[PDB]
């Protein structure tokens, strides 16, 4: 067994998809062991606000933070193919947002690159009764020694169609893992005078396993 | 030197002090050695939002969270005795809000009682010109085991004339140490129309020490 925490700082350039200029996502969660692999349960605080508020053309505004609650299987199918299946659910102000059951694969090679996909169902639970959407993880990572591991991760909403890139480079040490993310989000994203909502983040972020 | 995270989740039956029906509080941060003592800065995001907004009858509706960075000299005077000094500062949504110089005492006796003061003023840093006030944290704390250990937490205004009171109990297991905390706060507070402000939280929390 074991717990961890993660978390980050993100300043954003444009800020208007975040609806401020400066926001936050911690997360910690456990891993109980059974024999098929982990079992694991987490929470993550996402979209936590700090910097000045985007507001106007287009900008998200004062927001209430989005709140995960979740849990996951991992199962090895071989000792470098792994699949998972596992249950996300959202809550913001108290209320059901949205049903997310999540599945994913990869594969992970000796020389230090691995591959992985989520997919994940955004089943709306609110009033609105929105369309489903489905977010697409596709990560490329590169251990490159023990102490620094690169990775670029595509996010893909199939239906909006918008697409984020994130780079990020970790220092891999013992104890607290710290991390900087460039973050290229939203690309199709507008606003209703058509202009591009296209935010670059810089992310700062610690982990911890314990 | 040594990092540590801490957090609660917070159940309020009149939630419009805070805004919300549930809120958290999260903190983390490191402490390095040196001569006079422990040097230890620290973030803290304070009134997080998790539930039902409260905007009716002076509830403070959607918020935005309580961002504390501070830093802090504590002196080990005696074995039993510690001063401590230092500097918060709190802003919001991009925006100082007060800077917060503090200071602090305490005596820790061997059968396991502790006393501490953190007096903590509170200098409006907006436009508004208010009154500085001062913020008392007076706790008394006993650990009847390595296992348990009671607190009393008085938390007083002295301009406003406010009071919280914090009546805790923690597990002190090796690794994460989960605690219950009853709080009363708002004590003196009220909105327009005179009503008491009052509120009551159940608290849950834990810390972790590395
Ligand atoms: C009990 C609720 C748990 C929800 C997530 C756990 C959060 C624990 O970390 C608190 C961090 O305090 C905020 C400072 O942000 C720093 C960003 O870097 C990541 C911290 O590991
Ligand atoms: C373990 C993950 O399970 C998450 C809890 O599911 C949410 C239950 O609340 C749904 C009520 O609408
Ligand atoms: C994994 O298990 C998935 C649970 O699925 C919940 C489906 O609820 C959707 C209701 O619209
Ligand atoms: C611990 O994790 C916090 C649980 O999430 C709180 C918000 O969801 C509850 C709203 O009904
Ligand atoms: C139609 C647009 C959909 C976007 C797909 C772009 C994918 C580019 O990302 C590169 C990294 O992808 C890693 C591989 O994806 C998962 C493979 O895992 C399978 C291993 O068995
Ligand atoms: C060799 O060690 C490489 C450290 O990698 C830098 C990653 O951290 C960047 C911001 O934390
Ligand atoms: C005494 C009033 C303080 O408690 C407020 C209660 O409101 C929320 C209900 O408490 C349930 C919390 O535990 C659920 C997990
Ligand atoms: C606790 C904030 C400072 C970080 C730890 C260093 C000081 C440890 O000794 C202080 C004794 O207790 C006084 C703390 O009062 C409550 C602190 O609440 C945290 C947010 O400011
Ligand atoms: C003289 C009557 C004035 C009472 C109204 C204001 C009360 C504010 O003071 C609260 C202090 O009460 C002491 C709290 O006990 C905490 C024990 O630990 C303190 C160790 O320093
Ligand atoms: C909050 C609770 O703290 C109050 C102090 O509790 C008094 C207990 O006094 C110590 C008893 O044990 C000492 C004998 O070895
Ligand atoms: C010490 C813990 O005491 C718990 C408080 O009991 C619940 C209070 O609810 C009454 C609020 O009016
Ligand atoms: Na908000």
């Amino acid at each position: 067994g074991s717990s961890y925490v993660t978390g980050n700082i993100q300043f954003h350039d444009d800020g208007r998809i975040h609806g401020s200029d400066m926001t936050s996502t911690l997360e910690a969660g456990h891993t109980f062991d059974n024999q098929f692999g982990g079992f694991t349960v987490y929470t993550e605080f996402d979209g936590i606000q700090l910097g000045k508020l985007e507001t106007e053309n287009g900008g998200a505004g004062n927001t209430t933070p989005a709140i995960t609650v979740g849990g996951e299987q991992a199962f090895n199918i071989t000792d470098h193919l792994w699949v998972a299946a596992g249950y996300q659910h959202l809550f913001s102000a108290g209320e059901s947002i949205q049903y997310r059951p999540l599945v994913k694969i990869g594969y992970n090679f000796d020389n230090g690159i691995s591959l992985s996909n989520r997919t994940r169902a955004h089943i709306d639970a609110t009033d609105a009764d929105a369309k489903t959407d489905y977010r697409m993880d596709n990560r490329i990572g590169y251990a490159m020694n023990e102490d620094v591991t690169f990775s670029y991760n595509n996010v893909y909403m199939i239906e909006a169609e918008t697409m984020d890139h994130e780079l990020r480079a970790t220092w891999t040490r013992q104890g607290v893992q710290p991390y900087f993310e460039f973050r290229s989000q939203a690309h199709g994203a507008e606003n209703a005078a058509g202009d591009s909502l296209v935010n670059n983040a810089f992310v700062f972020g610690a982990s911890y396993g314990f």
